[PDB]
């Protein structure tokens, strides 16, 4: 036991997933404020809460893994050439086990509040639905194709501004402080551009919460609702991220 | 008077003393300008209060005694090896002492408008119920064992970022800055996941200002209201913070 | 093409181009998050959308060129020595067209909202007027050169304290944490001081996005609005910049 | 001229003169959005505003006198032996003007939302009462007494954190970041604490705008109005300082 | 059919009936508009609903049978020897049919709303339910006894107004007049005494709606919600209404 | 028993003791229906209970005794002539017990309401006040001479219009339909002129139930509220009714 | 001139268009009280405007010629053999007129808060329209053969109960009264069962003021909205009321 | 005194001059309930104190004088030829005398709401204008001339109504009841009517409170507010009355 957690893999194995078991755990703590209790909940503490979470995330693991919390920015770290391609799955599985337990605790510590606020009825849509709390739905008004060009402007812009921060060679934030930026601009992603999507900006954040949603009582309309729209926070992120990637290195690296 | 004051456990007692009174009047003082006010007061105000005032405490006393400021984080230090157990009750009763006293200085500094408020009755119970700015009470829909569950993960999850922030092998916050990154996880806390008990997280915060309610003219309910509510928020942090501090030694450090 | 883009002014020309428009893309989705929704809007929230994409900006082409992102700050800054006068038309040329392409991301972006907020016509004025989200318009008690008076007096405070909080000699933030600090200074600027005009400081703020208003489907009541208000926004800013920098620089500097 | 300005006093004069007017220009400027439009104006606003200027004012005259910006604290500082007395009415001077003329720039960029709250009228007391904006004045339930003991206690607990925050020996914040954590304490003072008496804390924050509104139309009762509460907030702060700083050199220095 | 139609117990059955559906309709659409949407719905409706149905129900069938519309009327008419007890059967036959084909209509002339407030879910209890349209259910402070005894005070008091208003010896209202003066008393019993328990006070009124609704689709929580609620709206206004009619003809009569 | 009965004073004290009762239970229930619930209580909903309570006592005792339900109203008539002075006692004791038993009535029906509403406090003032269910009480700006005034003036009026209503010599209200006349009158009193004393104009409406309260547990500051405001009620209206009689005999009689 | 004027024809004419006129324009000014100001207007006003207006003109056409005002009543008193066929189109004719000339009165006096409300835009659909003053059109949730069904049902009721009101056989209201009843049966049915189309249940109350909105400049939207609605209130007010004249001449008649 | 209250004239002065103090009374408390306080106002209360003040004035002076309480149904009756002209200065002396002294009254009663309400300060425009309660001014959108249209048609209406509600040949209410039918006229008239002037449609309602609120302290502006409205409501409802009194009789007379 003490030899295998000396392992390197194993040691990012445990560093993703502790990272992004503590930002999901705030987000959907936020979120859950928000839906149930109209006196104790608002749209800017959803936006602090994941953007501090964010911030200690990558306290917790910035420096063993690079505190990814994100398969997008994986795959565009590893697609431009900054990681190795093998480390991929293991990253994906940690963030992914992370999303799906904290989802479990979440449910666990707000279930009296859900019952009692939806009468006892587990609905995806109406006045008291409630498994928008753990994944995201389209609003009334907006089609697939554009929640598709949300999601991926939306990383985009993340991608490019995380490049921007932790550039060693052009303006970074001074080390040792660029967690707060990082949950600086997490917050304001949330403030300015959140609504038409409720961004997502990451399969892991999205993908799991709703498998534990499907799987605790809520039934198949997680994934029927809005004409299939359970895949496109999956695949929009990942082409967001590798544009706003590749559009930093080229015109500011 | 003067040679008294320069021996070391009589400093460390005062250092906990001051601190754990500046934090306890931001907190509560927060809290009194929600309950009685409607135009001046808001919850995000009260999270707000409550980490900035651990902000405050933590430059008043971070260095002489390491600015506990809660018994289940000196219990956590304590048990695991790292603060010797003889400066165990010097810390607590200091802590004690400066929590009792924040709640006597915010009876008298906002008497007129608690009265104003509630017509002259001091009332544990009810529409015009004022005990809540001291002490923390069980809501409406929650059981006991829900709200156990509740204080010991919240102190977990707070024992577990506290060790990530200091920590100067792994990755610390810039020396002269962790202040401000202690207060934002207390008003995140706050934030995410504070409304199914109050979020008192501390020993500290809960029994000396019911102590004082107690004696102040608000009766015996405070102690038995909930179905003997007052002894949970001091045992359920003790564990939450121990099984914290225990997982991100064996998985992170 | 890889020629090219190594030449300087090519380069800082991009910068200045990549900064304005992150900043101008978070700032009008604040904006536009605060006219078509009630619940996910707030006044805050435009002031933070805009002062941290600031802050962004700045982390985006702080050292390449100064990350000026204004053109009242370049013709104050050419005009009192620090930068020669042949640069200015290149900073402003990007600033107008990274204005202009972050107003057309926001018409993508929100389209099917503001269709279903205005019942399909675009107003300049009235109940349901959407050309404000773009541009600024003169309130209703408030008259032409009372709002002059308003737009220099903010620019002159803004470049004061640019100048304050970027001074190597006096008492500058530490380096690689200014961006925060300028943020701040947006921020607060949105919050004390922009209701009379809009706090359109900045001329590239302004100008780009009503063209694109004109062009898109608004007609030409946006620029005859409020007996011919457009030009103030390009005109006081300015003057504005200006007097406040040779203010900082006579008595403190 | 040039040679006048050269010299020390002038220079600590001026330096006083100008971030006293900053810092009030800012908090005057939120107290006006507060209470003249609904929609745009907050408590937490006001609270963002105060400290924030704060903050702006001590980038502005840190090292040249240290940025007092309050009499109080100058009183403090200069009874406990760390500024020399015939420093005091240079210190106390500057930022008597800069407060008044700062009152009057909030005048001359309000004037006309001021007229259509009022109806023309300039009234102290009332639902349409606008003397608020420029002065503190005792709320309804609330005697004198008890806002001497608020004014005093406040007061004590701000130059108690001054002293911790700027402390070389102790635990002080980063030297270039301090400026940043000065702007948090006030705001978390405003946020907890600022609703019995409106916190004033400083006599020049206080005394220079009545005088200007007593000038200005408002008439005599700004004085008269609350049994002669004006001169509270000139005393109750000198001696909470003192008491403040007193304790913090015992106790913990 | 012609020489069926002719006979006195035919023609008093379905004068019974067309009151009885009458009354019904209009007040069970008064419910259904307080309950579904709040801009056109309020209680003040739901009061003259059912008052003035009352009034065009005598209209109806004033001089064929007496326009009982109530199963505690005609049982107290019965006991009082001013009706024979063979024309119980019949009229209460004919109250009941005319009250269920009511609520069937109101059943299908509103379903569209019913489905689109409800979510499609038809739920007895909780924040969507919409079996209150049509029976009565126990509020939350209230037992089963003092409902109780709030059905026999209210039936007793219409009782006696309905003997003081149609006593030719005493003082009655003027013929041709009587159905308004009817009319207004039930909409003052609604107003002043019916919110403790829906003021049923009808058998007829309250029955066959709830089997229609368990019929329908909302199951048998009908039947059993509120300790078997159900019947105490059957047998309470019997005594009641007897109990009225013989203390205003001992007292003044 | 059934000799007792039939005597002609015994029947005019049970006509004024039965009128009385039905009056006041609809008028106190319209009181309590508007203090304890927010959603089926409205002022018009007062005005409405009293006048049509109003109107069905008078369909009870119209012609036995007059139904005058009011002291003012009989010592009026008794001193102006039409009723002879021996009848005054028996007609106001009948009126003082239907009232006080009407109060008890009113108590019983709402008794869990009243507890849930006020939290088990009986309090006289406060935000949870419910003493004014059954009495009167000066409002916050009001002095007692003011209420005397409002008291005096509103009973003449009263008399006055009850003297136009029913003179069979000048335009009297078609007989049979004078008693919705009279109480439209009551109604618009309510509407027009009850917000400055609450309308009593009638001492059997106002000292009955105050007794009531203070016998049940409301304690003795019913009777020194409002520097001892009981009495008014009782006193002007007497005055108030003689002079609007005197007046309607001498200008239009 | 005047022997034309002297005709049994014209004067029957003439009858009818006045009554009609008066009636159209208290109810048009209800429906434009409510639409256009929120202090001013309720749907309540809406009722009792409408019922009333009814009254008015029944007042004022009574004798001549029945005061139909209702193309449906008129077609269902013709087709049951009281009304002569050769009548109808003179009947209609004028009702036709007096429904078009009042709602170019309600547009003529009402324009500036049109203008004002709308933002000078004439709109069918949206946040701001206001071609529902004059006409009626398809709510959000319902279909074209629910709305159908609605009108059918409304004009049966309304009908009937015109049938029992007027019946000298049965039990009529007392001659010179029953405008106040009829006018209260238009109340209730708008009160109980108008929100589902706006209940037209009037051609004539439909028609006109559509095709003056279609010419005064609302477009030709005003027929093709809902899926051609337009021709509903036309054809089912006809069938439903001679079903409901039928039913109630052979059941109670 | 006996002899001269039994002249014929007088008693004609002396019957207009109650009735009008009786309805100004009841119409200037319910305008001065909705202006002062928020909970016991409203609109609908208005309309009900003015048209059932009507009703208490006709049944007060309706045999002696006809209870015209309206100079210009006194003008149009003298101008048809119903009224001799020599009784029209005695009955709009008595009118306007009644009316003053009405306005008088409501500000002896009402006189702390109003200085609470306002702070003391008499306005006759702003946010705390009290001179509405009194008189009627011009809204916010409206022009002279449509003021004009408007009391005009009014005033038609009401005159058109008024004779077909009280003509023996057509179609008369029954006599003893026809005061009730009036008042609902004035109160529909509010209902659907009076939003655009504020529906004065009398002057004798309009221009003595005028003058009264000019002695009494509101100043000048009474007169010169509106462009000079003062006059509009003293000439436009005569011609609108002749005009609807003629309409009636050439065409239904």
């Amino acid at each position: 036991i003490q030899e295998i957690l000396q392992r390197k893999m194993v040691r990012e194995f445990l560093a993703e997933f502790m990272s992004t078991y503590v930002m999901m755990v705030f987000g959907l703590g936020s979120v859950a404020h928000m839906v149930l209790n109209k006196k104790y909940g608002s749209y800017l503490g959803v936006n602090l809460g994941f953007g501090f979470g964010v911030t200690m995330g990558v306290h917790v693991a910035g420096r063993i893994s690079g505190a990814h919390m994100n398969a997008a920015v994986t795959f565009a770290n590893c697609a431009l050439g900054r990681v190795p391609w093998r480390k991929f799955p293991v990253y994906v599985l940690g963030q992914f086990l992370g999303s799906f337990l904290a989802a479990a605790t979440i449910y666990s510590l707000f279930y009296t509040a859900i019952l009692h606020f939806s009468g006892g009825q587990l609905m995806v849509t109406g006045p008291v639905a409630t498994a928008g709390i753990f994944a995201t739905y389209l609003p009334d008004h907006m089609t697939l194709w554009r929640g598709f060009l949300n999601e991926a402007w939306l990383t985009g812009m993340l991608q490019l501004c995380l490049f921007a921060i932790t550039d060693q060679e052009n303006n970074p934030a001074l080390p040792g402080t660029e967690a707060l930026v990082i949950g600086i601009l997490v917050v304001i992603i949330g403030v300015s551009l959140g609504m038409n999507t409720g961004y997502a900006i990451n399969p892991s954040r999205d993908l799991p919460p709703r498998i534990f949603t499907f799987i605790a009582g809520w039934g198949k309309q997680v994934f029927s609702n809005g004409e299939n729209w359970w895949w496109v926070p999956v695949v929009a992120p990942l082409l967001g991220a590798y544009l706003g990637g590749i559009i930093y290195l080229v015109f500011i690296g």
